[PDB]
DNA sequence: TTTTTTTTTTTTGAGCGACTGCACTACAACGTTGTAGTGCAGTCGCTCTTTTTTTTGCTGGTGGTTTT
């Protein structure tokens, strides 16, 4: 847990819980920007 | 095979990016609280060119406009 994670990647992942239903949409989650090696190591 | 009427407009920009406000936890100052950093959402500016390039038969040839 760094500084600047906050506390509610929880809900992001709850989030992307809900994401994976159906393959029928073609648009992914923003919160999967947040778990990118790239940002979670400079975080 | 015939025939009738009639004068009212509307609608239209959206993605990119910043400003600002409220929530939310991390961490140091004085168990608790104030300050700092970030996430998310409502609100708002802005801005979207320029232009030009061509062969065509003057009557090419038994052809041909006009009055009773």
């Amino acid at each position: 847990i760094e500084s600047s994670g906050i506390d509610r990647r929880k809900f992001n992942r709850s989030n992307q819980a809900k994401w994976i239903d159906k393959i029928s949409a073609w648009a992914e989650e923003e919160t999967n920007s947040y778990q990118l090696p790239e940002s979670l190591e400079k975080f």
